[PDB]
């Protein structure tokens, strides 16, 4: 596209990130303290700020990918962008797949509620949150290809990678920490154990969006050397 | 909606049961005595404080609904729940038919004025009024419902449902009872009938506004305890 | 449609009404005395008050048929509904075309106006309500059908009916008298004819609102009893 | 097609006449006065104002073609009726290549301006004037044949047609005037002589709107006929 | 198909079953209680909804035969699996031919309704429910197929499994259950009857979209783990 | 807001502070001795200097809270002052929901005035005073956010909060204290014990507006300091 | 668009200067003088009123050349306006994303906020004003192209043309010398530095504003000479 | 709009008369005598009470267009009144660029005053001057049409517009003179030619009072007329 969409595609991202940042804090905060029991209705709805929280940075992935499309088919495609783009785009399918899978088990939660399967629907989460990494793991290195192609050496696009480099190894340890201690709530079901599960995946979530913003951050220098 | 959201919409809701209490009792005051005979312009505007009243009520109705549904759309509907607020609708919906209704045979009482047409006003009430009595029993079902839902134990809650079940009863008996006299009235139509049956539509009617005063109370303890 | 729709068309219907009713009583009253002499811009505007009078029944007259069609695609078409269905379809297609047209040879009386333009325009204006006259006898046989379909035995739609069609036969006989009368003014072309037409139109109209009138109130006393 | 689709695109001729007068009397009233010289960008721009309403009648006489041939579809072809249509559509493409023909003249006015160009330029909108001319006498006749195909013998549409042939004999003389002088401003070529030619189109342009006028009241008289 | 063709094909499936849940609901709740008797549109429209539901799900069921050939496609077919997928398509084949013989004795009830011509309209019904449980227990064979030819062994698809094995024999368990009641009708028709057997296939319609749910289930756990 | 807006608000802030500790005295004398008995009509106005003094404090907190949300607005938010604020507008919210609640109650008192009444409008008030004690505490939080925010280190900041915290704790501990009474009054529902319960509700009203003074004390220095 | 339509963006234009003249002179003063040293929330809000006053200046130019395009739509293009009109809607889709990251950089200041990222945010500041010095000199050119399409001789334009010329000179010597300090700054961060760097963006932005002042005259002085 | 709103309009217009005739004869009388010399601050404000007079006879003239609409739009448009209301439409809406160049040009004045600039300010306010007589003579020339349209011969209409013809005339006059030693001064500039140029400058502006009187007589004796 002309650089007049990649621009609107730019500040429907910008706007993305703005909302998402809020929506991270708010979590975070419902997540801090909360002295009274549930309710039936709060098994109704056990984790409803998480599914609906997952769901706003599935759709930043979606604009970033679509962002990635209008900017390689102006600069021009190569084997290994094209290649990366087809990678990318497959993984973006297989993330349409896993949201629907965790907006089923979370419906089924209104009809078969009990301390099981509350474990389950966590799991559920963390599976979605493990595919959500995978995305951004792909759209992370074909932002590196673009930059190599362009042969764009300005500082403020190099320490941006390294930034998102460092981002990334964050987030791959993260997620198989997250996997990890989710294996020893599957050993050891309680509810006990589901509240402070329930912190690992906000933290989890914090360090999701704390990637999304530095790819939009190098989709900005990137836009703007160009 | 937010805290800030339900908030506005109870003020508008308990502004206007003590806007809804004062015209009770006005009407009551002048239902009460009046020595000297109507004109023909009191033909004209045969009612005209009753009609006045219901449309005062109908607007009341149609802010505690929008507050059940901006509670619930918050704590999080069930299949059940879901249910009884699409019939909520549909009831709502009639509604506004029943009052076109009314106040189209109102007006046509501007152009035929006669003593029989007078029973056909009366008669239209009296259904209209049968109509309002089903919107407040569906909205005290859903308030039962997300009562529960909440698993909301408390004994303030409890003891305004206790209340709130038994002034329903008191409205069904109480226009089965208008309809039951209604019918009488149609058998023996006479300006005799007539005052005295005018007296039974202001009974009825204070039974009405003392349903929706604990309708909204229950709103309120609910808004509360959440 | 869903019974908030219908809900909120007739609400539109009736509103129409209200607007229809005074725009027809001071229509009368502006027909009723004027001692001066008109202008040559009360040539370019002979008859606007009656053109807009009738663009405003051709408007309420869509709404019903809009109305009709959503009932009966709740309540379940048989062959012979559908037939009336699509022949009030093909009228009020005719309708489109005679309002074109007189709207057309109004605005050519901006630039030929003569004594005998304006003789011309009124036989227009007659035509057009001639046309109307038969949109209103296919909407009443179309709600009659509807009727006698759903067994509706209620007093209340009986009477109704019973009013509906003594309305619709008074408006046959007006018409064939209002053509009738501008046959005699096609022959004897007149001031002092034309002055005692156009109140003739305006009682004609009268009559149409009158109709329209009894069709609404057909149409709340069936989406009630459904 | 069906009446709807016919009422459908005499409300789309009707306001394609009601936009094309409108821009008739605003392009007489520039037409009128201006004391000021132009200037380069007046030359750049020419006439622009001339061929937008040419684009403008073009586009009302492809729907009045489009009704004509939605009419005899639907009352039957007979064998001149359809040598006519297909005569009609050899002349509405020749419309086509004539339009595209000024469209082009005009744009390659942008880079070789010169006051022996604007010439060149004026010649080719009286060319343009010339071949809708007979685009409006071939439709005319399709309508003559159409209307006595139906034995259609209303004193409306009589007195439409007797209206319609003077109206084309009107436009044969003004075509063959015009063409006349823009024979003279061809011998004689000056901006003193382009002033007075911008004037006889302008005054030719009116007759052909005069003309679409009464071909769309006879379509109209047409299908309220039938 | 690619990655993105069945994930296009998976959110119409799943959102084609949040429509069919909503409809089953409504289904449901429209036969729970009605106190007033039927019409002769009534009869006109005897079963109406549940046709509606059935179509509902014929369609569904197309879509998941869709994405099982999608699938198989990508994977693989083998003789078991091609023989399985003929099956299918042999059994969506007799599927049509089912629902247009509902269709057509639907409208046939149109022109002879009577008590009697209930019974047959019923018992065409229960042919239609009892073909689609036919369709549905070879999707789930050709899905026990494909699982196998993966060696897919994650708990979650064994479970899912365990799940819909059980489902199967719960639905012919109803379906054998529907036949001999409806053989209780052919002996006893009568209204009294209609109505217990009517709940009955509405139950058993709840059992079929219980079904459908498992199916969609195990078909999102299958992409996921190709 | 601009300087001259903060500074109206601090004086309307003031002015309220001047006009409630005067109530409050007030409320103390008249709670102090009265050897005479009480009437039907002091059964119907039972506590209403107490509910007319509550109102005054939560016109006081609100005015408290525009002002400090005028504040930050000015020297910028941080993502702990942005969450901290929010949490006083959902705060500030339940307030209202919590005076139309008393302000219902005690309306229903002039209807069954009863020893037994009594006793829960007093529980309504202590209810009210409880959800008064929570808005406080939030907008100290807030305060001692903003102060650190500032790093406004003045002596007479310092002290001040040194202040504000110790009547914060103070507040605390008279709440649960007038809890725990409340209770007791519960179990031994008496005149005897209504009378001393009183007394421990204006004496916790003492403790609310001498923080009040403590809050508009901080907002003025921090207002001064910047 | 019609003249009441530029004159609409006109007045938007003028009422943007006053306010930007306004907010310009008072960045300034707040620029002059202030003896005490910064807060830790002077951190996080380190230069607010330059990039509110860069957002302000983005928003002019946007206006600016809105009216440009309604200009030239009505004059009409020719090839070097409208490669230079594109070659400007070019520039301002590259001040959106110049706009985003600068609003970008400065939240990301809110969370590392250290001596070392306030030179990163002040670098950025100075690359958003080379970008709008940029957009600046495209709308100049697109300026004088328009005027010497036009012909536009008067001396009022003339000499607000070797006005315009002449700022434009002076922005772009000052731009020059603003990013050779930023280098200096660049080399040698200090404290110090920063404050001596902050006038000098603000006496860049002085500029800025001197000359949006010159393109909304030739504005108003092309608009009233056509 | 109906009688009110026209009167509700010709009282604003009546009292804004009222205001300019006094502001008038106040600027008269302010410009008749003054010894002393001028300051710095006496260039700062060198024409203030002209450019403010100019500003009245602006708002003047709006509300007279916006009653010429009001009335038009009730007695009916026809070709020729509704061209001159389009052409009264651009005329006004070129009055507000002219007024916006005027206030720029005033607001320059703050920055470079000297004895040239002040010879610049003066011929703005001849311009903008030169630019209302065109807006009150298109004004005039829409008001003999309308008096034309509706035949009004009142012998009180036909000597106000006797008055205003004669006043339009001595208008166009006074404007060429008004020019024509503008462009005497321009040769000549000088504080002596300055101090007898503010004279001719509010010699016509007394004119332009002297006219929109006329008009606004006119106006209130075609709305008495009809």
């Amino acid at each position: 596209g002309s650089e007049e969409e990649i621009a609107k595609a730019l500040e429907e991202l910008v706007a993305s990130l703005a909302e998402l940042k809020r929506a991270t804090l708010k979590l975070l905060d419902i997540t801090d303290k909360l002295k009274k029991n549930p309710s039936e209705s709060a098994l109704v709805s056990h984790n409803k700020a998480i599914v609906e929280h997952n769901a706003i940075i599935v759709e930043n992935n979606r604009i970033i990918a679509a962002v990635l499309e209008l900017i390689v088919r102006a600069v021009g495609m190569t084997d290994e962008i094209d290649l990366a783009l087809l990678k990318l785009k497959a993984s973006t399918a297989r993330l349409k797949v896993a949201t629907a899978l965790l907006r089923m088990i979370t419906e089924e939660l209104k009809k078969n509620p009990s301390e099981d399967a509350l474990v389950e629907h966590n799991r559920a989460i963390v599976n979605h949150n493990a595919i959500i990494v995978e995305n951004n793991r792909i759209i992370a290195a074909v932002l590196e290809l673009i930059v190599r192609a362009l042969n764009l050496t300005d500082e403020e696009v190099r320490k941006a990678l390294e930034e998102l480099k460092a981002s990334t190894a964050e987030l791959k340890r993260a997620t198989a920490s997250l996997r990890a201690i989710t294996e020893e709530l599957k050993k050891n079901p309680s509810e006990d154990a589901l509240v402070e599960h329930n912190r690992a995946i906000v933290e989890h979530n914090a360090i999701i969006v704390e990637n999304n913003r530095i790819i939009a951050l190098v989709l900005l220098l990137i836009v703007l050397a160009i």
